[PDB]
């Protein structure tokens, strides 16, 4: 179980799919004793599973005769389906005190720019959902930064999507502290209180590697990665951090999703084989899950050769390229995707 052997290295594998039949199949339950210990979704992820899943039909004809909205109906059954593999995960996350097996539901993506409604429907969904073991997921816009601070004041767990900029990152560690620190002001829990920073890699390759030399292509998302990590390593043991972990907060963890590889020029297990380490999540499609499973290698690479990393991040910028640009227009682009898979999803629902 190579797993197994991630899980000593301090990461969890997630899976980036959610459906009604991975979990009725029970491909749900056998991925977890595999040594899978969550689940990510989004709304292409639920575009998908609506348009081929069998499962949905009885369900969609009873809904079609009710007075809803497709937005409504969509919530009804994916709502299920959140709920049913959080049911499939909860073992996994009770036997670890709360801190793994996650499910992840993300809210509308008309919301990304709209703070208060961003809270609104991710205190509603958490509601309908009504299992411990589910995060919301927000987008990491400004607002959805916003966002993530008052969800974390009312103790909710949070999944913070498209982030693709170092800065970004940093801005929703901040906002977060400020979350659990309104809730110690308080007299509230912290303890049970889980965040994901959700950073993606292969799109950041597959936008610059036509543009970069040789030497730099399929380099520069997870020279990237490597360094948000010690970003992370940064502020989490900052002295003001510190008095939060001592009344028992929890840090939020970098998560690296888009982990499947596009280009067929490099390894299929490119990403999960380079970004291990501790205190981390990587999120992988089934078919690379499938791939590591077979011939991917489990070491600690994560935190190898940080310097290399550097220095190939300052050559890109040297090339003029500059990555937060890039961040903000790869988080609009996705955005802008998710925005149309939903669209396409609630079109039958009418």
């Amino acid at each position: 179980t190579i797993l197994s052997d991630v899980k000593a290295l301090g990461q969890q594998i997630w899976l980036d799919n959610l459906s009604r039949s991975l979990v009725q199949s029970g491909e749900l339950a056998q991925m977890l004793k595999q040594g899978v210990s969550g689940v990510t979704s989004n709304p292409a992820i639920f575009q998908k599973a609506f348009a081929g899943d069998a499962l949905y039909a009885d369900e969609v004809a009873a809904l079609k005769r009710q007075n809803l909205s497709p937005k409504q109906r969509y919530e009804t059954m994916a709502v299920a389906d959140v709920r049913a593999a959080c049911d499939v995960c909860l073992a996994e996350h009770e036997s670890t005190g709360g801190k793994t097996g996650f499910v992840s539901l993300e809210v509308s993506p008309e919301l990304a720019k709209d703070a208060q409604g961003t809270v609104e429907e991710a205190r509603r969904l958490h509601a309908a959902i009504a299992r411990k073991n589910a995060m919301i997921k927000v987008p990491a816009t400004d607002a959805g930064i916003d966002a993530l601070e008052t969800l974390v004041s009312d103790g909710i767990s949070v999944n913070l999507t498209l982030l693709f900029s170092r800065a970004q990152t940093l801005k929703a560690y901040a906002a977060y502290a400020r979350g659990i620190a309104k809730r110690l002001a308080a007299g509230q829990s912290v303890a049970h209180i889980q965040v994901v920073a959700s950073f993606f890699i292969s799109r950041v390759d597959s936008a610059l590697d036509a543009t970069l030399p040789d030497r730099l292509k399929g380099k520069t998302a997870i020279a990237l990665a490597k360094a948000a990590y010690q970003d992370w390593e940064q502020y989490f043991t900052a002295p003001e951090f510190a008095a939060l972990e001592a009344q028992g907060a929890n840090r939020v963890q970098l998560l690296w999703a888009s982990t499947g590889v596009k280009n067929p020029a490099y390894p299929d297990t490119l990403y999960v084989d380079s970004l291990i380490g501790v205190h981390t999540v990587n999120t992988v499609p089934d078919a690379t899950l499938k791939a590591f499973i077979d011939h991917g290698t489990a070491k600690a690479t994560l935190t190898e050769s940080a310097d290399e990393a550097r220095a190939r991040l300052a050559e890109i910028a040297a090339l003029g390229i500059d990555v937060e640009t890039l961040a903000a227009r790869l988080q609009e682009d996705g955005l802008k995707q998710f925005e149309e898979a939903f669209e396409k999803l609630l079109a039958p629902l009418v």
